């Protein structure tokens, strides 16, 4: 025969597990402890904890932003979202290149006088 091969199927290993996983049955054991659902849970106590010390028991817990009433003007407000904006925008970079060019004048200064 000028070529004959058995050509087997597709291997076809079967997998692509990826069940919903939900919280184990036992707070402790031992099996569930070696996996890292154990550690995982811990990372979000963890996170809480974070903003816990930052977070504080207001008295009034009105929840009201503001209770003074004003009247009308630029309030902290508008200026509240401009911190939001700042994030999607990096006018951080702006100044550090715009900054390396008045520093690279000087630089240029000093070795042209030193060389004179």
């Amino acid at each position: 025969m000028s070529a004959t091969a058995a050509t087997v199927p597709p291997a076809a290993p079967a997998g692509e597990g990826g069940p919903p996983a939900p919280p184990p049955n036992l707070t402790s054991n031992r099996r569930l402890q070696q996996t890292q659902a154990q550690v995982d849970e811990v990372v979000d106590i963890m996170r809480v904890n974070v903003d816990k010390v930052l977070e504080r028991d207001q008295k009034l817990s009105e929840l009201d932003d503001r209770a003074d009433a004003l009247q009308a003007g630029a309030s902290q407000f508008e200026t509240s979202a401009a911190k939001l904006k700042r994030k999607y925008w990096w006018k951080n970079l702006k100044m550090m290149i715009i900054l390396g060019v008045i520093c690279a004048i000087i630089l240029i200064i000093i070795i042209v006088y030193f060389s004179t």
